[PDB]
């Protein structure tokens, strides 16, 4: 009978740099204007604050989310982290950790992101011989059980090493099988010792399911260049321009800037990918650069609260002002690059770009925050004041109301 | 008995969970069990209760104005130290009194919300400003006496050498009632490194107060112009009387000039503040508090023509410390949160009374969370605020 199921009012839009109501019905916005007449269902009144499509956080690590807690100091962190150290750490922790622990796991970080406004996640997940597909079979289990709350896409995660654990190609094939939407490894220099043959291997695997690949390359200087170099002439040589991501390239920091000079047309050739975790950035990640030259640059949480990185409140307002803090930024338009990063980058990173941001058409998932601006909400962090996920009100005051 | 106890206190010095007993503005008891009860009790539910933390370097007068737009004000343009000072110029010409008195009183209550309580403010002294935010600063600083303590430096922002009214207004200033006294860029700015220095401690001596300068000059003429101001405080007979500000030279110089100067440093009693808001990710920083130097920690500026950001909590200040230095062990958290505390205190000079043992003062901070590892990972909001052992924030409401 009504002509909307629900009306956002006075929302200022940053992308129109005005304020306007918005009309939804369904999981789709349906009209934008300066003001809507019309019967309504339900309306949430956003007072003239920012409203942003939901923030996207582009590398997880849910499974094994929060297991640094449960004591007075965070477990784990009496030493100083190594990758693989806390490889090690993985290894033991899966040894013996339930189905149902990992289960409660990304169910509590899925929680702790969709209250902070982000509504798509791209989790990787261990696979290994010891976590086996436990891990991937939780966390898929979750991700059904979260579909009205969060959208995940599952990396199958050979965190160990394909040519280190032997089983890792048997175990992510089977991941695949089993559902996992991406495929990945990690350090194909330092950690396999064999650059060609772990990407070669990785893009098999990738064609055999017809999925999409997230890489961890945590390698710095020039060793790390060089990986994504091959990578990115693979991604081409495969056909699979736009279908492959880089995580991290911390090596964009350290490297001479030549190096990154020269491969930025091999990147933009293959479609590559990138995603940086506020977790991690490095301060001389030349991250407004790489905006400039075009390069798909999105951002993350990476893991939370474990024997990986004791940080996190899976909150991408949080991460934004930490890139200002790394990276040294303060103009309007460099905060509003970061905003870009935590949103729309994203959105293009998960390839959902055609149904992402506040648009006539678009998915209605939103976020009415408490502040003015992009700007204003990196600088103040307030908290915000309403979720919206497929057209319907999932937080409201720092409660899951859905 | 008891004018206020706080129950289930985890105490991290102690490493253990007990009641505090409060009289007056002090606190008289430390206990396992407090018997009895008293009128007025806080629960701390055994989460956190720390001393209040020490925002050591401020500019209380000028903050807040960056604000009333839907973009920050000022922003369009990238930050530079002289602009920045032309900015501050064109501001003060018709900034008024209660403007001034009303942001200084705005930042502080934003800070002791987060549980500061205590502060040092610098304050622009220049042929523009005069003495015009001095009179607001000291008038807002008697006002607030109920929530933070704020020590209030005579700041001559523009350079001694190169404003020539400064001289004159910096001593009025300390006149007045300023606390302490200090420049900025004995090199870069004010072109004459012995002179600035020279005059900065002729002034301070002539009011005997203490000195806090702000030296942004990087690489080996920072090094070389803390060096100057070190060894000069030691021919003052100024030990323990001089802050440096900054020193973000230490990240950029040979770290062989940075190990040559640490004895001076400590002969000197050299103190020092870094400041959340720039402090160089390779800032030796650890380096320094094991080596037993004095290094606090501070906002700087609060949404204004200097720095956009700012919410005054010390809290976060501390998460963006971690993340610009890349630290993640339980010992390096911990010794950010001694930053944001004791080494504070240090900085001020307080601290014979600072810290939760029996007799210090009753300022306390009761967080929402378990440690203070755990408080800078979750940024909870904190509980509860006693200032000179009266409650004054309560659920993010000021309740004085
Ligand atoms: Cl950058
Ligand atoms: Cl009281
Ligand atoms: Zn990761
Ligand atoms: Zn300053």
């Amino acid at each position: 009978s009504k002509d909307f199921d629900l009306i956002i009012r006075n929302a200022y839009l940053s992308e129109k740099d005005s304020v306007y109501d918005i009309g939804i019905v369904g999981d789709r916005i349906i009209k934008i204007e300066a003001k809507i007449e019309g019967t309504v269902k339900d309306e949430i009144d956003a007072k003239g604050n920012l409203v942003s499509p939901g923030f996207v956080d582009a590398h997880t690590h849910m499974d094994k989310s929060f297991t640094s807690t449960g004591e007075r100091l965070p477990k784990f962190w009496s030493r100083p982290y190594t990758r693989d150290a806390a490889i090690e750490d993985g290894l033991k922790y899966y040894k013996n950790a339930t189905h149902e622990e990992i289960k409660r796991h990304v169910i509590e970080h899925a929680h702790m992101q969709v209250l902070h406004g982000t509504l798509y996640t791209r989790t990787h997940v261990d696979v290994d011989s010891v976590a086996k597909t436990k891990a991937v079979e939780a966390v898929l289990e979750a991700k059904e059980e979260l579909k009205d709350l969060i959208d995940i896409q599952v990396v199958a995660f050979a965190q160990s090493g394909f040519f280190v654990d032997l089983e890792s190609e048997s175990l992510i094939r089977k991941s695949l099988d089993m559902g996992c939407d991406l495929v990945g490894g990690v350090d194909p220099a330092t950690r396999e010792n064999n650059v060609e043959g772990s990407l070669d291997l990785c893009f098999k695997l990738a064609k055999e399911y017809d999925v999409d690949i997230d890489y961890h390359i945590h390698d710095i200087g020039t060793v790390g260049v060089y990986s994504i170099n091959r990578l990115a002439q693979k991604t081409i040589e495969n056909g699979y321009k736009g279908r492959v991501t880089t995580s991290h390239a911390w090596c964009f920091a350290d490297a001479p800037s030549e190096w990154l000079d020269e491969a930025i047309p091999l990147y933009k050739d293959s479609g590559m990918k990138f995603v940086t975790c506020f977790s991690s950035t490095p301060p001389t990640m030349p991250v407004i650069k790489l905006l400039e030259a075009g390069i798909n640059l999105g951002c993350a949480s990476d893991n939370i609260r474990d024997f990986w990185v004791p940080f996190g409140n899976g909150d991408m307002v949080q991460g934004a002002l930490i890139e200002t803090q790394r990276l040294e930024l303060k103009t309007n338009r460099d905060l509003g690059l970061i905003w870009k990063m935590i949103t729309s980058e994203g959105a293009r990173v998960l390839g959902i770009e055609k149904n992402y941001g506040i648009e006539v058409g678009k998915k209605a998932d939103l976020v009415v925050l408490n502040s003015l601006s992009p700007q204003w909400a990196i600088i103040d962090q307030a908290k915000r004041l309403c979720v919206i996920k497929n057209g319907r009100i999932i937080v409201k005051d720092e409660v899951i109301v859905a």
